[PDB]
């Protein structure tokens, strides 16, 4: 994005600090190159001269104004992708009710009852429960009135900047590279879910390479489905981005919202409008009010789906700008936001696409960064996707998501107070795919203090989950 204006104001929006994450028993054993994010300017782990306030908004280095020919090319790729998407999903994209938007539907989770409410409610000292009744699924006078302004297209708001309390690598703690969640007002999240929640639920249900989205997937069961698909192709690539959601140019966002969320595909007219309010935004941090043109706000519920849709359109755009006669069946891909795995039988020169991705404001590099550039001949077993590799389970003959042991060591080393037992059971599901010996080693520090699931139990759970016929047929 491009920072066009920077004001100073009386009303101080506090970005309440301190980490809730504390070290575990495993921290002393593994000693990971990782730690809690720098949430304070007075944090001693930061380098000398590094102001935490400026490092956050340094990602906004411009809003790339696309050429008239490029914008025409981008709209074709947006409509072509939207054609594929709405053909698979259907056109049942009518607005959710206020009840269904709060409480959710099949394929879409319920709204969180005690997360931050955004502005101006955080300054007034209100929680989400004061505004919205999450049990009954109804709204108070304040939210009700705000939804009327959105129907008339007169709603104004400012995003509350929120420092993401998470585990990061030491280099990024020292450099002050703390990621942020642009917390929009709860009524905006309510109305966005009203306008496109039906579409989002349908995308979650139909996740796969045909629509090119892994959002709403379950890696345990879906790695076999994705694994066998990408294994068929001669070439596979996994691409990285530098500040993907920030570098979405306003032209690319507007064109996408125009072509994907049309009234002809069953949407309300305000579906395009409410999404278009994310293009030019005002961000509140301490006493500052930074106005940013372009870029997606980080963490606004539909961020994953919007980034995934844009990632699909960029690949079609980039290949058509370089090669001739490129269609959707020329290649295949799967995406989760910035995360991406592309594949094709044609020897596609991904190194040549760098200038073509640069016309969107995006900088592409290979995830396998040991090589100097992109190369042909890589299979699915080489790539990373959702921090997981595609390894063959030799017992069943299925693909399984295997995370790196350094990542599992880092995850286990820290936890929020009084959530370790819950976290170990969750992390055990991720760790089982590394094998029995590596599973025993990762949970050795927690033996005696907490309940560690057996390798045997979580293996048998997984074999049924991925294929019920496989587990059933094994019993004869």
């Amino acid at each position: 994005g491009l920072i066009v204006d920077t004001r100073d104001v009386e009303e101080r929006v506090h970005v309440m600090r301190k980490t809730k994450l504390a070290p575990t028993v495993a921290h002393g054993v593994f000693n990971p190159e990782f730690g809690p994010a720098a949430l304070s300017n007075k944090d001693p782990r930061l380098n000398e001269g590094v102001v935490l306030d400026e490092v956050i908004f340094s990602k906004h280095k411009g809003d790339t104004k696309m050429s008239a020919e490029d914008k025409a090319l981008f709209r074709r790729c947006a409509a072509d992708y939207a054609s594929r998407l709405h053909s698979v999903l259907g056109t049942a994209n009518a607005p959710l009710s206020i009840y269904e938007a709060i409480k959710g539907v099949d394929g879409l989770d319920a709204m969180e009852p005690d997360t931050a409410p955004g502005l101006p409610w955080a300054l007034q000292g209100k929680r989400r429960g004061a505004l919205i009744d999450f049990e009954n699924g109804t709204v108070g006078p304040e939210v009700e009135a705000a939804l009327k302004l959105m129907e008339k297209r007169e709603y104004k708001f400012a995003c509350q900047t929120f420092l993401k309390d998470e585990i990061r690598p030491m280099e990024k703690i020292r450099a002050g590279k703390t990621r942020i969640v642009d917390v929009l007002p709860v009524e905006h999240i309510l109305y966005t879910r009203m306008m496109i929640g039906r579409f989002c639920a349908q995308m979650h249900s139909n996740n796969g390479p045909q629509i090119g989205s892994a959002v709403g997937c379950n890696p345990d069961v879906d790695w076999q489905r994705f694994g066998t698909h990408f294994a068929q192709y001669r070439n596979v690539w996994d691409v990285d981005y530098s500040a993907f959601d920030a570098n979405h140019c306003s032209d690319a966002m507007n064109i996408m919202f125009e072509e994907v969320f049309r009234t002809e595909f069953g949407f309300h007219p305000n579906a395009e409008w409410i999404l278009k309010t994310l293009v030019n935004t005002e961000h509140a941090y301490e006493n500052k009010r930074i106005t940013v043109e372009g870029g997606m706000p980080s963490g606004c519920s539909a961020t994953s789906i919007i980034n995934t849709i844009l990632n699909n359109i960029y690949v079609l755009y980039a290949l058509r700008r370089h090669y001739e006669g490129v269609e959707l069946d020329t290649y295949t891909m799967i995406s989760y936001g910035d995360d991406i795995v592309v594949a094709s039988d044609y020897d596609l020169d991904f190194e040549a696409l760098k200038p073509h991705f640069k016309s969107l404001g995006q900088t592409i590099t290979p995830a396998d960064k040991s090589d100097k550039g992109f190369v042909l001949g890589h299979s699915i077993t080489d790539v990373t996707f959702l921090k997981r590799h595609f390894h063959m389970d030799y017992g069943t003959g299925f693909y399984k998501p295997v995370m790196a042991s350094k990542t599992l060591e880092a995850i286990l080393s820290f936890a929020r107070r009084g959530t370790i037992q819950e976290k170990l059971i969750s992390v055990a599901g991720l760790a089982v795919h590394s094998g029995p010996d590596e599973y025993r080693r990762l949970f050795e520090p927690f033996q005696g203090l907490f309940e560690i699931p057996s390798y045997r139990s979580l293996y048998l759970r997984w074999v049924n989950a991925v294929c019920g016929d496989a587990a059933a047929a094994l019993e004869h």
